[PDB]
């Protein structure tokens, strides 16, 4: 069973990667299951909806009172050291809250991370069905 861990938020750095003090170091996380359009490798460039996917999620962890980390049942980090977890601001989950607004996809399904991934493919339905953002 997972379980959600309290954590501080230090930085938003783009809609799906975050800098968080976890258990008294930085880390930059990476959020499991969905992809935020890109806003700064030089390959594709700046993408559509990048920017709003990065406000987004910005302003969701920093208007927060409490963020929790909550990791998956398989590896906790990539291969950049980036932690791989579900992210939750006042008991939301952020990577929920993002597709279901079609600021992101589900993405990188590793059959060892992918506890939430039903939910999530459920929220992406729906903001398909209604045609939200990056299903304009
Ligand atoms: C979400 C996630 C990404 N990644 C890796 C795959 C991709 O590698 P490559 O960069 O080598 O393509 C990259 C996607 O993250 P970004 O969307 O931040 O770029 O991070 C994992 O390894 N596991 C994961 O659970
Ligand atoms: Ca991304």
């Amino acid at each position: 069973k997972l379980h959600k861990e309290p954590a501080t938020l230090i930085k938003a750095i783009d809609g799906d990667t975050v800098k968080l003090m976890y258990k008294g170091q930085p880390m930059t996380f990476r959020l499991l299951l969905v992809d935020t359009p890109e806003t700064k490798h030089p390959k594709k460039g700046v993408e559509k909806y990048g920017p709003e996917a990065s406000a987004f999620t910005k302003k969701m962890v920093e208007n927060a009172k409490k963020i929790e980390v909550e990791f998956d049942k398989g590896q906790r980090t990539d291969k950049y050291g980036r932690g791989l977890a579900y992210i939750y601001a006042d008991g939301k989950m952020v990577n929920e809250a993002l597709v279901r607004q079609g600021l992101a996809k589900v993405a990188y399904v590793y059959k060892t991370n992918n506890t939430h991934e039903q939910h999530l493919r459920k929220s992406e339905a729906q903001a398909k069905k209604e045609k939200l953002n990056i299903w304009s």
